[PDB]
């Protein structure tokens, strides 16, 4: 309880910025460890690898109960198999490597756009310009859904990812349900558009997936909704993430440019030390034993990743940037693991790729203007600005 606020203050600023060094003693001392509310924290690696995956792992109770956010509970981050893998069919078809690789030609036209753009020496808004509007326009361009509301949509799942923090602030349901109502407005709208004038892209797709008896009515709306609503979002953190670190660390920016074979392994590594999603919950279906710790059927388990992610047990000097580690350890738990892992994730890679890449090819060297601004909880971590020159 007191104990509680000594391992992990979630709500405290510094833990907030960088929790990091609070993960250390938890990971160390305290690997299993039951909060006050019930919520048992998992923070090794192995632990989180092996556990976290199993099948008796539900993501059904806590999406379910989640008010504004029970929309989840319609898409596959909120239902268990059997139905899960008939969801997740829905929208992996459409990501698989080569259908990415045309997908992210938006995404480099419009960075190349933006880029082309600007005069000498002039002050970037990185995390607007070459982030989130780059991958929002992407994913709506798949979904085949109009592509100028990135700033709305931004500022709703802002709004909505409050409450997401194991200690929402008074009032952040509500911001939610705010969020929500505005997405559910434009998703409305937009099919409503789209039944009239239809398309052959991804919300066409899961339309027709509940019309053919595949996914319900409901699935399709929710699914659409998440990826239009998320496809600007963890993606957005990790390629402001990485223009932070190429401009603090130019030798890494100077290696992605001089090799090419060196890029995935960058990106991992950047996705390794800078998760935008730090946990995620599971409700075992029936009673597990965890680091010796019986945690009963029912009980919330919160997986850190981002503490696993530094475990010395599986990565030498772990607060170190370094592309080189070998394949044998160099898997992060960043796109999570199991059946839930990541639907974005090719896609995600290929636009952070993308994005560097055009950064690449046109300069040499990313500055910092100022200092960047953030707004990390102890959930989802977050910039609001990343003003950069290029040069
Ligand atoms: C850097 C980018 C991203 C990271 C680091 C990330 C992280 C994660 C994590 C940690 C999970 C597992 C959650 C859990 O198991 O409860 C997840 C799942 C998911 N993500 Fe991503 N995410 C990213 C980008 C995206 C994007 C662009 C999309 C839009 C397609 C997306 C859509 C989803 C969906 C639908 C799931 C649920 C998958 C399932 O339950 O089978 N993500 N993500």
């Amino acid at each position: 309880a007191s104990i509680d606020r000594e391992l992990v203050p979630w709500s405290d600023p510094e833990f907030r910025n960088n929790p990091y060094p609070w993960y250390r003693r938890l990971q160390q001392d305290h690997p299993v460890h039951k909060l006050e509310d019930g919520t048992y924290l998992v923070s090794r690696y192995a632990d989180v690898s092996h556990f976290a995956k199993l099948p008796i792992m539900s993501v059904e109770p806590g999406w379910a109960d989640a008010g504004p956010w029970a929309v989840a509970s319609d898409t596959a981050l909120g239902s268990d198999p059997p139905h899960h893998t008939v969801l997740r069919r829905q929208t992996n078809k459409w990501f698989t490597p080569k259908l990415v690789d045309g997908w992210v030609r938006t995404t480099r036209e419009l960075v190349g756009d933006l880029l082309d753009g600007v005069e000498a020496g002039q002050v970037i808004e990185a995390r607007r310009d070459l982030a989130v509007v780059p991958t929002h326009v992407t994913m709506a361009r798949v979904l085949q859904l109009p592509e100028d509301d990135a700033d709305a949509v931004m500022e709703a799942m802002f709004e909505a990812m409050l409450m997401q923090s194991a200690e929402p602030a008074d009032g952040d349901v509500d911001r939610a349900a705010v969020a929500f109502g505005y997405l559910s407005a434009r998703v409305a709208e937009m099919l409503e558009d789209k039944r009239v004038n239809p398309g052959d892209g991804l919300a066409d797709s899961l339309l027709d997936a509940a019309r053919a008896g595949e996914i319900t009515e409901s699935e399709a709306i929710a699914t659409i909704l998440v990826f239009y609503a998320v496809g600007h979002m963890a993606i957005g953190y990790l390629i402001a993430s990485g223009i932070e670190l190429f401009a603090r660390r130019p030798e890494v920016f100077t290696a992605f440019r001089n090799d090419e074979s060196a890029r995935a392994a960058i990106i991992n590594e950047m996705v390794r030390m800078d998760p935008p999603q730090l946990s995620f919950l599971r409700f075992p279906t029936e009673d597990v034993e965890i680091g010796g710790v019986l945690i009963e059927a029912g009980s919330p388990i919160r997986f850190m990743i981002g503490a696993a992610n530094r475990d010395p047990e599986v990565f030498d000097d772990p607060d170190v940037f370094d592309h080189t580690r070998p394949p044998a350890a160099s898997r992060n738990l960043s796109f999570g693991l199991g059946p839930h892992s990541c639907a974005g994730q090719i896609i995600s890679r290929a636009e952070a790729t993308t994005v560097f890449a055009v950064l690449a090819e046109r300069y040499e060297r990313i500055e910092l203007a100022e200092e960047p601004t953030v707004a990390h909880n102890d959930f989802a971590r977050r910039y609001r600005k990343l003003p950069i020159v290029l040069s």
